[PDB]
């Protein structure tokens, strides 16, 4: 007894400095490692060295950022003052030269491109102005977020695909996460057997969309997904100047699906506003996860383009929700609860994995029954339009060919060619009445038949459209925002904050609204941004 | 900003009358597109002619009924008076009048068809005549409801079944079901693949009641459902008398299923007598949902003989409720409240169809697991029971061959013939311990058999049984009471009713019990009523 | 009315009577039934014979033990005084005479059979010897409890596995067991169709552990399997000198699983203290419930192993929880209030089975779910390795060959040879990680490839292990015990008891290791026991 009393009296005198020994030595022996992989042969050692690198830089920028944060407000300080006692005059010359700036630019370069591509900043003007025509509140309206998130969503679109270094890096992280989504498949063959391919859609998918969940999971409990967002959110707040939680929750979603994105603010959900919950709802409804990201890079639709949606949106999803519904009363949460998330409560890492595999049981049943519920009455909706038709003598009316009629204007307006925008209203009627999926596997049965060739025209009817029609088309149905996703998301927000029930109801279908709007802004700017073929 | 104002100011004053206008609008519209399509070709046109007729003689009758109510009730008094009046010496007159002529029906028809038809109205009056001796309070009975009932159930028999157009109209409604459902069938091949027939129960049944589910539910949205279930509960409460309640639910139950008919009430659940409670399940252990409606007519089951059993079901369900445990305390819920039914609280029909679809994920697979975990008791009893039957000499022994004596009785009183009741038995047995699902199945194999034609004995073993045992079974196995749906039914109950747990665990076998005299009573009228083949 | 009041008066005047009466008609029918059984032919009848008089014997010292305890008692009291006062000499004799029995058991045997055997007695003392050093109170031990389990655990071993009788009769069990779940195999092929062999894990395995479930509730509301529990924890109590309560749940953990093992004794969970938690917590996951044991039988594990390995477990789980965490505390609960358990409330046998059916829902999701993402998570973490490795120039690199090395050790305290330890570490990893099913899928591959023959090396790889480290690997790896099921353990117990939640939580990582030290210690007798093939 007595030597197990010293042992544990040494034991708690060294606590803290035997785990800062014990960190220390796993790091020197890793980085050893990483030497002598680099010793060995560095060309094979060059990604190793590139993520300890990446590692380190960000380590010591934070630290940095951390201990002098003082010195370097003490250091900005003077210059916001000198900026504040010039700026009465000085912003109307800011004004006038970002004016000036866009008319040489958009003249240049889009009147060269082609009418087409002037069309695409036309829409973009048009969306804008009716979405402030039918504000909830138009008379109180903060510009500053709606002209900061249409600016970043232009210069990251201008980064990523007018320039070539930009542009490969987005299809080499599309191409790994699509390998890892493959590895997600190949573990659901035990389960299923060698022949779970002979049932696509309920095996494959499905655990992958269980995998995504237990991956983020560990990952939240390990703490990187939470740095992520704060440095975006970061870039939002100081950019853009939306509310803390709303950035969080829109830096969030980028790579976290609708139902799980919430859970980021979960304890702050009761005391939300009204305007910061439908900043939420659309952020949720106008970006896809990145379970989604593999298998619609399967069908052949671009990486990059995805991922350039997928980032250009929640700036875009932010500024509709501030344009479409203004905040009217003061926020009570601070920035610092806000970037604050709790990590997750399982004692270990494969706790963790289990907590976040379990909960995906419900989402995978939902999401099956609601496909089977809504493909029944697309059949039958097809079935009855066709007999109905029958009697005035076109047996050929369908959804398809009453959507394409319909949605025509907004494809239009987002810059396709006349030809192509029946086409295209046709993948958006899909995106809108059923949720993304089936409409990208109509987009991708479209790619392929162009990639193979032969007849634009077998008959008076269109095969296949352009290139350009096509990225305007993944830019456009990156989105969540179904009328069947409407449910869910009310239900599970409802279940996360009972006290405000009432209120996430009546912001719901404005929400979505919001989600397909900013769907299309980023649509246009990609169309205003891409040349023509 | 006067512009907003001013515009929102004109929308205010013209709502009612720009909302009448719109609905008028789009009504005229529907009336020239029937107006043309009757006028380039009325025999194609003629389906959509009927329907629109058909709705505006149930709209204008509706209105009538509505605003001239005051009216007919002032017409009607008079008579009820002078009925009164002269009630004491006339209600002798007519009892004796309804004997002479149930006298007289049965001698010349039955007695000329044959015997076996008469020894259905003999097991008619042994079924009353035993749920009399065995009711809760024998003393306190109320005989209207019981005799009422009867009738209804016998004019609705001798209508459809001995009558040509009675007889084709449900056929009719049978087949459009049967393609309703095929709707279903073909939409859940998506999910799991054009393989999906490989698993045949658990890929399309299931899909198909899913599909009927959402279906419901958003009929229920819209409000036809209710209508319907007014309809007749209006005809079963001014002829049966029974309480408004019971009414609706029975009404309900013809197409609704056992698990889901109780939400039409729900909101009065705790307040319900323990009387209108016992009904409550009666009416839910009687009567088959619609959804099992098409694949019981796929197996080869006749419609007609289904859905008359099925209309006819909730009358005898009431009666044999009423007869078994009647009330003896008043009722607190009025008519009004009951026949009223609130509509669904989602905001537009796509919810209420996403709403429905995820209601349905419980019972899928409760019947899933129900059905395994039956099926392998039902293995391990015959190979036990052969086992044992080895010892004796006897190794065929088995659950059917017990089964087949068990329940021959129950069989020949409906008014089977000796050799085929033995047969019924058996299906009555699998009804009875197993869903109705299997026993149809051997049904279907047996009528299929006998379609197909050959020896009506292979050896000491029959083969095939005649067709009027067939319609007798039928008639008798179109229920729900089985022993594992019993806790199902307690547990979706005391979740709508927490408070009444006590009330709804006590009357729950009873009710069972109930429901299964009262499919044994439309057999035993199918049976008095179907000719010798 | 009056006739029926004197039915009712005659029938409660006889109410016992007439029970009693009808119970012994059935039983004198079912005596009949055998006699004439044994008449017809007694070789047949042999089994039920066997039964029966079983049966009887068992009714009858039930009997007399109830009627005559005090007259056992107060014959007993004498013996005890007499002891009591010669005890204080008498206890070194007895230590003194187990102690020379030991080591000449020890010596004779072990050193004849060679020395492999004798490493197994070796790890058994390190493993009780590291158990003591690292105790919550080292201080304050009980050794009574601790050299009682290992008693009974070698009694029971050696009886088992070097006595013919014995060694046949677990054999007979087992072939038992594995036919009476191959009956759940075939109820399931009527769900998912006669196709089902094709998804063999999903469609076969899930609904063998529903009808497992079924047939386990059924028998709980019979009230057969309390019997067992109530005789075997009895045995424990009076030999080992644990506590009511731990020994009725860790009697009833060696058919029960350890999620539902506390609800045996859940109304007494907020009184108990913390060491008889830990107890609770080491047998549960020390053990495996009976419906994985058909499916671990038909891959090739020994029914014999298995089944002594988890009769032996619960001793050992017991032991091992004493003297990790000793007892500070008085027990509150009783005796007599721990033997009784509360019947299921289901009204009649069938809803029983309906209730235990629906309960294994959530069962067979969360299994698939956390499978699914395990072995994913596998797959990911094997590819990341063999890419670390090839840097080095080693691309082999691999789960496998970590575990192998990092659990040597433990495989060789256990008596597996040099070459086969590694193998079984291996196995001892995939258990420890993730769910013994895999762990006992790998064994069954390696018993398939040792029964069909072949080179032992087809290159510097060993393919098959000996027959003896096969034995040792089905003791060590019969347990619950893993990473994930730690997660889930806490929140079944936390849900039961909400006031000792927070025990639950602090003590549950001490549980779960002294659950695989004591399959360890179990394995290690097994290994001392079985001579080298
Ligand atoms: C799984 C994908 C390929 C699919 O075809 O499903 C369609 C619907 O699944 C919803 N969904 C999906 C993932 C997620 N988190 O990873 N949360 C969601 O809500 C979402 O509404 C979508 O429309
Ligand atoms: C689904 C059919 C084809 C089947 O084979 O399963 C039999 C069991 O399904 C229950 N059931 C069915 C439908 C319904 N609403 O549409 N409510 C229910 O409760 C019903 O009680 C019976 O026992
Ligand atoms: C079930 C078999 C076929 C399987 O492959 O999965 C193994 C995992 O199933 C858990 N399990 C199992 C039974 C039970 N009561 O009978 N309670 C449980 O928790 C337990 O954790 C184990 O690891």
């Amino acid at each position: 007894e007595r030597m197990c009393g010293r042992m544990s009296d040494f034991c708690r005198e060294h606590k803290t400095t035997l785990r800062y020994i014990i960190w220390g030595i796993l790091i020197a022996g890793y980085l050893a490692l990483v030497i002598a992989a680099c010793v060995m042969n560095f060309h094979r050692a060059l990604p190793l060295f590139v993520i300890t690198v990446v590692a380190i830089f960000f380590v010591v920028w934070d630290h940095l950022m951390a201990k002098y944060e003082s010195q370097i407000a003490r250091f900005l300080s003077p210059g916001q003052r000198l900026l504040d006692s010039h700026w009465f005059w000085l912003k109307w010359v800011i004004w006038g030269c970002l004016i000036l700036g866009v008319i040489l630019w958009l003249v240049f370069d889009t009147a060269k491109l082609g009418q087409q591509q002037l069309v695409s900043f036309g829409g973009l003007i048009i969306y804008t102005s009716l979405t402030f025509l039918f504000s909830k509140h138009p008379t109180k309206v903060y510009w500053r977020p709606v002209f900061w998130g249409i600016g970043l969503q232009f210069l990251l679109g201008l980064l990523i695909l007018r320039t070539e270094p930009g542009f490969m890096a987005f299809d080499w992280l599309g191409k790994q996460v699509q390998t890892f989504l493959g590895y997600s498949d190949a573990g659901a063959s035990f389960v299923f057997g060698e022949k779970y391919t002979d049932h696509f859609f309920a095996f494959k998918v499905l655990p992958i969309v269980i995998f995504f969940s237990t991956v983020m999971s560990m990952l939240y409990y390990l703490g990187l997904m939470q740095w992520i967002i704060r440095k975006v959110g970061w870039v939002m707040l100081v950019t853009m100047g939306t509310s803390p939680v709303e950035s969080v929750v829109a830096s969030g979603n980028i790579f976290i699906g609708q139902t799980e994105s919430p859970l980021l603010v979960r304890p702050y959900l009761p005391y939300v506003t009204k305007s910061e919950l439908h900043a939420i709802m659309t952020a949720g409804f106008s970006t896809i996860a990145g379970s989604v990201l593999g298998a619609y890079i399967s069908f052949g639709v671009s990486s990059s383009h995805l991922l350039t949606a997928s980032v250009m949106s929640a700036p875009a999803a932010l500024a509709i929700s501030k344009l479409f519904w203004p905040e009217t009363e003061t926020p009570k949460i601070n920035l610092k609860n806000a970037m604050k998330m709790e990590s997750g409560d399982s004692r270990n890492l494969l706790e963790a994995a289990t907590q976040g595999a379990s909960s995906s049981i419900s989402l995978v049943a939902n999401i099956a029954v609601n496909l089977i519920a809504f493909l029944a009455l697309l059949s039958f909706m097809n079935s009855a339009l066709s007999w109905l038709g029958n009697m005035f003598d076109y047996p050929q009316l369908s959804f398809e060919v009453i959507c394409s009629y319909v949605f025509m204007p907004f494809a239009f307006m987002m810059g396709v060619d006349w030809q192509d925008s029946f086409m295209v209203a046709k993948l958006i009627g899909y995106k809108t009445f059923f949720n993304e999926f089936v409409a990208y596997q109509q987009l991708s049965k479209l790619i392929s038949l162009r990639q193979v060739g032969g007849p634009k025209f077998v008959d008076g009817v269109q095969q296949y459209m352009s290139m350009r029609s096509e990225a305007i088309s993944t830019y456009a149905l990156c989105g969540f925002a179904n009328f069947g996703s409407l449910g869910i998301v009310i239900g599970g927000l409802t279940s996360m904050a009972p006290s405000r029930k009432r209120d996430i109801t009546a912001g719901a279908m404005r929400a979505l609204i919001a989600g397909t709007i900013a769907c299309f802004l980023t649509a246009c700017i990609a169309g205003m941004l891409t040349n023509t073929p």
